């Protein structure tokens, strides 16, 4: 089955593993994982993080035919489990100095969920994209500005985390996937660029 192919030691995740808009797995509510994790579930998380590392690496992205990304959910690999990986890099300064921290967020999250959020909404100015969606989709994807999430790591340790800005948006977008929600579900149906007063537009 799909998970068996993905977790083979020599197997690298690429675009051929990513299912496409229309595939029913994208619309399911993914199943919670139980702890302790199976070896498959642990390796799957590791492969998913590796895929994001590769997508952000100039050489490996070219070798594998990948395009940059910051998040991946297991349903996108045809695996209906509540597993996501997020990897959001910090950026060099104007002088070309690497940041203090390589990443502002780097986690493989098991059973993640939003436990509370701000009343205020936010949206990326440039909209959102998706590896499973081979269409141009304009518009503000309206999300919570700030969230508090809970999730478990591969060890079963529970974490509780507050997020805002871009990382809030990235997380979620990935949580949506494990609930069978697609980004364009959160775009205004009649005017993609409608702005309800108070919306935080993120640059
Ligand atoms: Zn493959
Ligand atoms: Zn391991
Ligand atoms: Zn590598
Ligand atoms: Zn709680
Ligand atoms: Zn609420
Ligand atoms: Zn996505
Ligand atoms: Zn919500
Ligand atoms: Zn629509």
């Amino acid at each position: 089955a799909a998970i068996d192919k993905l977790v083979k030691a020599s197997h690298l995740i690429d675009m051929n593993d990513i299912i496409r808009e229309g595939n029913p797995t994208l619309r399911k509510v993914a199943e919670e994982v139980t702890f302790p994790l199976s070896e498959k579930e642990e390796i799957l998380g590791e492969k998913m993080m590796q895929f994001l590392k590769h997508s952000q690496d100039p050489i490996m992205a070219e070798k594998l035919g990948l395009r940059g990304g910051v998040g991946l959910a297991a349903p996108q690999l045809d695996i209906s489990k509540r597993i996501i990986a997020v990897l959001v890099p910090n950026v060099e300064d104007a002088q070309g100095n690497p940041p203090k921290e390589a990443y502002s967020l780097q986690e493989v999250m098991y059973n993640p969920k939003v436990v509370s959020h701000s009343v205020q909404d936010a949206a990326l100015s440039d909209g959102e994209g998706c590896l499973s969606v081979d269409r141009e989709v304009p518009g503000y994807v309206v999300r919570h500005a700030r969230v508090t999430i809970e999730y478990f790591d591969k060890t079963g340790e529970k974490h509780r985390l507050k997020l805002k800005g871009y990382n809030s948006i990235v997380v979620q977008h990935e949580i949506d996937h494990i609930d069978g929600i697609m980004f364009y579900d959160r775009i205004n149906e009649k005017n993609p660029f409608a702005v309800k007063e108070g919306l935080l537009i993120l640059e």
